[PDB]
């Protein structure tokens, strides 16, 4: 709960880039950012506004804000400290993987540690606000986290030159994307389900829904658009009916975490623990 | 093609980074001429769009107001990556200059020199059936002889960029759903440009961003804050951003409008920026 300096608590080893806690030697991942003296002055306010939560098997635990004092005359440097993930992210193993597509029972496992790390935080009044796959990252085991980098507050998001931006649309809730019968954006802790539904289907395709027009024309057609379906006819009923489930147009009327988690396509997994296997055995080969 | 590029290595160094692909400030190694290098990892699939950006610069960027193109290389890697080189702008952006002020403001003289040379560069642009589309104060930036150079063809995609200097028809809508783009959208985004000079800040800064996109196409034409402009600016601000852009001037037409063409102090505006850069 203070902007302090990186010197002695963490270190960098060479956008995310990898580090080390100087104590313990533990590993660290470390966002950079490059701030000025009014961007500084306003991280010290949104630091304030963090909400408390616990440490959790399902989120890569958020260390903290630090401001390495550097180089005299040019813009400083802001660093976020994360718990280190080393398979990498979803969006990663979709691609590193055969059709660019993953296994119904890996997709209901990924899918399930997504809720159960989003229950975390809807509990603790917290919204992820970017659940998609390059969010949701591998440990050297079969562990899936949440990307977060003092999601309370949205500390990687609210400073930097890339802060005024709009972003990538695609895993947009329709409820946050403004247009005519929608003029304030609502963030609501269900737009994080819409999300998780995008990227249930970006497992089973590849890509995300819309993934083929211009980011304005994707954004344009979100709220516009019934909810998105997976393209192909093979999938269980299970697999169709969950989607159906995240993507509900209306937050008013679209599930908790709580319900979703208790969906038989996310409830039901008997090959649980083969499943764990296998998404180790893939890390594995990868890393070679 | 890009197969025929070769090596940087004896070239060109990558000294430190200036801006953002990601821009470097460049030197060549054999005279120590400065240079801009825009450094981006070719992804074996994205050697159409990347391309697209070089032949734009090779083709366009001898003109006055655009920064020249130098040329392009590839250091290999076991994701290869492309450097763009073209020209280097010392003192930097217009929105660098502005906040870098007293009152973070700038004078109206040298916002109708800017103006001019950023009409002057867009004209060259739609002559030819191009339109920039990024038209903003951090794409204009200015050489150390005090020259106006537009930066940034990597527009003309997967994150929406910046909203604030986007003309109301970029913006699709239930009335405007294929968000119907024309040169005089690159006219809209000048005049917001004039007023980020004028205040400092565009017209919709304080908004979240997902507002402003919402507001554009629904509010009238912004307009200056302060009344102690001339009538031949707020006449320029009101050419620029005419709402709708069937009735909006073309290029040329804003070209020939009194805040442009009446410039008494051509020679003369031109020496107190040159003397506001020697600042270090
Ligand atoms: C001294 C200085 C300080 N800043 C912030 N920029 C400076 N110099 C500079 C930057 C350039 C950047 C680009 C460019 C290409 N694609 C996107 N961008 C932004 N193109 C050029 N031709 C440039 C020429 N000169």
């Amino acid at each position: 709960s203070s902007l302090r300096d990186p010197a002695g608590i963490f270190e960098l080893v060479e956008q995310v880039y990898k580090g080390r806690h100087v104590k313990t030697g533990q590993l660290a991942a470390i966002k950079v950012m490059d701030v000025t003296e009014d961007e500084e002055e306003e991280i010290k306010l949104e630091i304030n506004m963090l909400k408390k939560y616990s440490h959790h098997r399902n989120i890569a635990t958020y260390y903290g804000a630090f401001i390495k004092k550097s180089p005299p005359g040019h813009d400083d440097q802001l660093w976020l400290v994360m718990e280190f993930c080393g398979a990498g992210s979803i969006t990663d193993l979709v691609k590193n993987t055969k059709g660019n597509t993953l296994k119904e029972d890996w997709i209901a496992y990924i899918s399930r540690e997504i809720l159960r790390g989003l229950a975390h935080l809807h509990i603790h009044h917290v919204i992820h606000r970017d659940i998609k796959g390059q969010n949701v990252l591998l440990t050297e085991n079969a562990e899936v986290k949440l990307v977060d980098f003092g999601v309370s507050a949205q500390l990687d998001r609210t400073v930097g030159r890339r802060n005024t931006f709009i972003g990538t649309p695609y895993w947009m809730a329709p409820e946050v994307i403004a247009c005519d019968e929608n003029p304030d954006a609502t963030y609501d802790y269900r737009s994080d389900l819409w999300s998780c539904g995008i990227t249930a289907i970006e497992m089973a395709e590849g890509a995300p829904p819309l993934c083929d027009m211009h980011p304005m024309r994707a954004l344009f057609l979100i709220p516009r658009n019934p909810p998105p379906r997976l393209k192909s006819k093979k999938w269980s009923k299970k697999f169709f009916s969950f989607i159906e489930g995240c993507l509900v147009k209306n937050y008013m009327q679209r599930p908790s975490t709580e319900q979703l988690l208790k969906h038989p396509f996310i409830r039901d997994q008997p090959n649980e623990r083969q499943v764990r296997i296998q998404l180790k055995d893939h890390i594995d080969r990868t890393r070679k």
